[PDB]
């Protein structure tokens, strides 16, 4: 006997137990939240255009979104963070683009995007989870969508011998591609094991087809399985072909003839199979049968015997396949031996015991299903605290739901999504507080107070900023003191400290046309007194924290005084912290 | 007064929260804070596509070419002195704009960039008779005309302006030009006057100069004497604007016929409006007090009948240092925020006005502090006659250790404080980004939602009227309009099922795709995405939304729904062909 009572409110002064990092959906942001309050505390810019802080207008973040720096829309769905021996060491956070097709690193001592990749020769990066152990070497990102190779417009048929989308590894330190694999059918989710040497995925599009009805023609659609150290061994061996003008390694994963791949292993598994999540014991892959009303668990101390050919059949790898409810999507665990699924039909979350389960699926009679709550309504993900390392602790589940209905005020024809915060610390699962949340953030991810460790100030030297501060390097300028205003051609490049509350440099002058770039290095040496800047009808806005310097470039098409002004309220004076830009015409 | 709002339980207010340097506007429930909406304005938003789509740029007109605003105040609009939940109106202070939200979809359907200024600050609606004006401030003197001959302040053609714009056409309606500049603004209960803080008299460019004068002043305008030289014809226009633009300067000591100066210490912010409409209120700053001006003298100040503009004060009351802004209770007290102690002041307004006529009286009711450092503050239904005294939120600015650390650029925090009863006490702190830095509450009963569209909405008429000329009938069509180098698809959608799953296009061409989202049931949006050409919309029950790119990459290009809406949402997808260039006529 032990009871569900946590509790749930964070009053003034006050502080939440563990930071949340929630997607930021189609909006293309990932935010971070405090629990068990459920409020926002901060939104990281990736995908997004932040008028706010300037990401996207700024020369440092436009650098680190390269090209891509062209789109300003972006769809997440999947955050994670990095581990070290299967436990968040705090380093990173990384995110998916299934727009444009990129993945995204987050530093989580300064919360902000600090590498970004566009995942070559794919279409649409969703799935994505990070190796556990040894630790983050690489992350995993599936790209969801068939497309010819090469894609040239000469062939269009999704059934050619050509045509096939690729798993992808991704340097989690480098943030360049390490290897593609290509596989049969498509990939949904995706997960990895606690030894480094196994990843999986579910696959809904076996059928390569391309119309609904066939992307459900199959009564069983497959989890393919991936032996990472072959692939490693092969590309050490110089074994792999590239890509159209890629450098990255590409190994052939799909079954010829009948014959499998060294790479990859192909289980059966109902149907449609979607979520794909790795037990916190290891134990196993489970993989959530949407529209197969049960989960498939595939034991991941058998998997070496598959690739060995040890095993008659890869359905020998299936050790249980309980029954549940209808739609079960996806996965999560309490570190106590349970596993909770969410069932989109049944507008439910359903509580089991993964060992009794196993036990069934041998044929003895044993009720592994615990307890099933309903939610409101139709859970897509849920996430329990820490649940994806050796160290989940039972306490938190937050079931992200798609259809809110009359949980809140009516707020026109779009609606919130409901992101429900459960207490599993219990026996029972007990709801305790409902999340309104825009624009879809459809998974999210927990980590103590304790494994998060963020700068008050930043470092003068931080990779953030240095091809900034190498700019000012080749003019000669020290950013830490200096004001000055560098003139080349029809390019300005003003320099400045700012102050609370005054800019270093409060007037400039320049001819109409002129290319300025104006760089403010924020001396102040107070946490929190963040400062801003604005040019009045010229779509130039951003933010710079204490000791960080940010750079931004417009064009003066326009003649006569342009103010510019801080934007960030730094100070009782910060209304008259301003300054001037005069354009001279022709 | 519950605090808490449970599970199943609904908030009793709707706040609509600033977006502050972010751009857009939030819908808040209260009592919870929780976020219910993002309403974009200013900003690009990658969700529902506006600053993509063509029906949010065709609002934005030639500013869609800016990605960012930076808002402040918004506002809802009222008749007979109440909210009458038609629009909310918000300031651009960026890029020198206002936009009007309509409260029945949620989405901005109206959009100005006031002309012949820089920077709109300042903004607030006339109460009476009903909104008939927005009045929105230019906060920085420029030259008139800005052509880059004369950059001097000083110069007899360098002012700012008070700008009014008709809330129901979202046209310019006139324009007064000032002495000095524009801070925030307010309006009083009768249509005939408005006023606003000026914290630069002194007309200068640097931090000394603009400190320079003990007084700057609050500048009320006589909205008749406006009217009625706008009837008469009697103004000037400027530049290619037609606005009506009148002089409302102080010429060799005389006063116009629009504006009356009255001293106020200094460098003076707030301008509120009591709620039982007999003081425009402003806060110090600079100086450790607010200035009371009787509304009601204001007749005989415009007539001759005082002597000194200061004769329309009747309180000065000293509060603490560092008063930026004030609200109202309706029960006869006025609460400030003091930006340097920290605090709000409850202080009690009639016996503010008995201590300025000597009586010695103690008027300050309760310092609370707050965390820390307060802007502006929001007591519910304050901007109205049916000010409620239940809720009030402070909106500070430094939150430091009040949440969780999250890297160098903090949150600012807004508290929620309960004032229904004598001692005013903190409940909530409420976390948010990029400086909301106001907020406006209405009851939930004076907010009326559409669940559904109409199809005659004029928020993309324009958008039907494009689909006539080329004969097709939006509710039912699933076409590919084909006009040289422009392909314009239309197709209806419902789901989990694209109308027109695949259509084939020329490298180089120029796609516009329309979709009707035919579906009946509420929350079933839909979205669309094109994979890697930066494409993203939203579409919710009976919309038409369409979004145009270019085809610049050879080769089969997935688009999918965005939005999740139905169990086979994963399998709502797409497929553009696009031939390559070299197969077809070759152009330079
Ligand atoms: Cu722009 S100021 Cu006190 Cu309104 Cu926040
Ligand atoms: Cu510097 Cu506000
Ligand atoms: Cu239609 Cu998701
Ligand atoms: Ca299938
Ligand atoms: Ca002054
Ligand atoms: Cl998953
Ligand atoms: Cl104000
Ligand atoms: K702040
Ligand atoms: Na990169
Ligand atoms: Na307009
Ligand atoms: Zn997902
Ligand atoms: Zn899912």
């Amino acid at each position: 006997v032990k009871e569900s009572k946590q509790k749930i409110h964070v009053g003034p002064g006050e502080l939440d137990d563990y930071y949340g990092f929630w997607s930021g959906g189609h909006q293309g942001e990932v935010r971070v939240l405090g629990v068990p309050s459920m409020r926002e505390l901060m939104r990281i810019p990736v995908f997004n255009v932040d008028s706010a802080t300037g990401w996207g207008l700024t020369n440092e973040s436009r650098h680190i979104m390269g090209d891509s720096a062209k789109f300003l829309n972006g769809d997440c769905h999947h955050p994670h963070i990095s581990m070290t021996d299967g436990k968040y060491d705090g380093k990173y956070l990384f995110i998916n683009d299934k727009a444009n097709s990129r993945v995204a690193r987050i530093r989580l001592d300064i919360m902000k995007c600090d590498k970004m990749i566009t995942v070559p020769n794919v279409q649409a990066i969703h799935g994505l989870r990070l190796q556990k152990v040894p630790h983050t070497k690489y992350v995993f990102a599936n790209a969801e969508f068939i497309i010819p190779h090469p894609n040239d417009g000469k062939v269009f048929d999704l059934q050619d011998e050509n045509s096939y989308t690729m798993y992808n590894a991704i340097d989690a330190e480098t943030m360049e591609m390490a290897f593609q694999v290509i596989v049969d059918g498509n990939l949904d989710n995706t997960d990895a094991d606690y030894t480094g040497r196994f990843a999986a995925a579910t696959c809904y599009n076996s059928e390569k087809a391309f119309d609904l009805g066939g992307m459900m023609r199959n009564e069983r659609d497959w989890v393919v399985v991936f032996d990472i150290h072959a692939v490693e061994a092969a590309v050490k061996a110089g074994d792999f072909i590239t890509l159209g003008d890629s450098k990255t390694p590409v190994l052939d994963g799909r079954k010829k003839d009948g014959k499998d791949s060294k790479f990859t292993r192909y289980v059966p598994v109902p149907k449609n199979p979607h979520g794909c999540n790795t037990s916190s014991d290891g134990k196993y892959f489970i993989a959530a049968g949407k529209l197969s009303p049960t989960c498939s668990m595939i034991a991941i101390d058998k998997l070496p015997d598959l690739f060995a050919g040890k095993l008659a059949d890869p359905r020998d790898v299936i050790v249980g396949e309980p029954e549940l409810g209808l739609g079960p999507l996806h996965t999560t665990f309490d570190g106590r031996g349970n596993a909770y699924t969410t069932l989109f039909i049944d507008s439910q979350v359903v509580k089991w015991n993964m060992e009794e389960a196993v036990r069934a699926y041998k044929g003895e009679k044993v009720n592994y299903i615990k307890q099933k709550l309903d939610v409101h309504y139709q859970p897509g993900h849920l996430h329990a605290s820490l649940c994806e390392t050796n160290e989940a602790d039972g306490k938190w589940l937050v079931a992200l739901s798609k259809f809110s209905k009359d949980r809140f005020l009516p707020v026109g024809p779009l609606h919130p999504e409901n992101d429900q915060l459960i207490d599993i610390s219990g026996d029972e699962m007990k709801l305790v507080h409902d999340g309104p949340t825009f624009a879809e953030p459809h998974d999210c991810i927990m980590a103590r107070r304790d494994q998060i460790k963020t700068k008050k100030i930043w470092d003068r030297n931080d990779p953030f900023f240095a091809p900034t501060v190498e700019m000012a390097k080749k003019d000669g300028i020290n950013l830490d003191t200096d004001n000055k205003v560098i003139r080349d051609g029809n390019k300005v490049r003003v320099y400045m400290t700012s102050m609370a509350p005054a800019f270093g440099v409060q007037e400039f002058t320049v001819k109409q046309g002129d290319e300025v770039t104006v760089t403010i290095t924020n001396i102040d040496q107070i946490e929190d007194v963040s400062e801003g800047f604005v040019v009045v009808n010229h779509g130039v806005s951003m933010e710079i924290s204490p000791q960080q310097t940010s750079s931004i470039t417009f064009v003066a098409d326009k003649p006569g005084l342009h103010w510019y002004y801080c934007s960030w309220f730094c100070h009782a004076l910060h209304m008259e912290m301003v300054g001037r830009m005069m354009v001279e015409p022709a």
